[PDB]
């Protein structure tokens, strides 16, 4: 009867970024704000294992959040554990997004860049999961080509 | 090369006279000059999706195993770890570019909750795909259709 | 500064193959050499796990190599095991290698028979593996397409971490 108001918790993952500098989670807020979502949650947490995992847990028991949204921590080297520590929470990993994005950025955005590029999705109870790298632009070809189209969707599947 | 399959579809409600993907799935192969060996409607649960592919890896007038329905992202949906369970080696291009092909061509973003699953058991082979006969079509003509008797030919060999 | 010269090891996995029949790793090296990288390390090794797992380490402990490349051994039956043996080396997995590869094939080569292909990227220490299907269009088009563009890159980011 109308657009569903999914209300999601946004994380963003850096040991440099302050609420001045966080132009990423900035960038979240904006863009779930003009599609007619809400923000309920929001804090910086410290890039390591134990940090985000708290984070991600604090937003699914919190009653009013529906959606997590990472950003950051993600790459190919040693200190990069957002994909690893995200993935050990879920109950069922939507491996179609971090495909697709991959796929999306490659043809549309970064080209052959999109190879290194790490993201994963999934549900955790009745809720769902979504952690995408640091920068602005993998942020919005994430969230305008896949997880607001779907938002809503997932959500209503989720809640039934 | 005429392909024998068995066709399973996976769901609590569909009966013979309702089965439209199981049925599109007979056409399909019937045109491409292949056939149709076993078919069944099994309940949806892990242990009658397990059995259903194992009874048909054990029919000697079949060759590969075709599922449609029981995906999706929900607790209850658990085709895609039922099936990943059974294979000895996955063909991990099959749910990829299953995905890829239907977001470029058919569903967009929705393609991102699509769940699909391809692999080997012995030398056979199973493909899992989703309920709709959409999903079921464009799985078939794009990716399996094409290359049945590839497959087939390569683990007889 | 300059064009970066990345050092690799070529390894062509195959149970026939020679130097001078070796069609896929003689390409490996004109690409490379024409990419402004340096070949420092090439052997053919036997077909089978133990041996394949044995010429990646061999590299990653070859003080002048920095990226180690293998053709060849991939498959979907049971005979075929450069995934599988590649794969528990591998500290991280860059999943996008293997992913694209497939996307790239389908779209610009070999349609459907690219969900066949099988191809594996990944980590091991501050050093970099890519192993892919043995053939000099699986080869040409991992190359061109996903490797030359993004060695320099890699290597740098594994070199500083």
């Amino acid at each position: 009867q109308a657009p569903k108001e999914v209300r999601c918790k946004i994380v963003t993952i850096s040991d440099t970024r302050t609420e001045e500098t966080d132009k990423s989670g900035q960038l979240l807020h904006e863009l779930l704000k003009e599609a007619g979502h809400k923000v309920t949650s929001y804090e910086i947490v410290k890039d390591d294992k134990e940090s985000i995992q708290q984070a991600v847990l604090a937003g699914y028991h919190k009653e009013d959040v529906d959606v997590v949204l990472t950003n950051g921590g993600t790459g190919i080297t040693k200190r990069d554990v957002t994909i690893e520590a995200v993935s050990a929470l879920l109950d069922k990993e939507i491996v179609g997004f971090g495909e697709l994005f991959r796929m999306i950025s490659y043809l549309e955005d970064i080209g052959s860049s999109a190879m290194l590029s790490r993201a994963i999705g999934g549900t955790i109870g009745r809720k769902v999961v979504f952690s995408m790298p640091g920068s602005s632009g993998a942020v919005r070809l994430a969230m305008n080509k896949l997880i607001l189209p779907e938002l809503g969707h997932i959500t209503f599947e989720l809640h039934r």
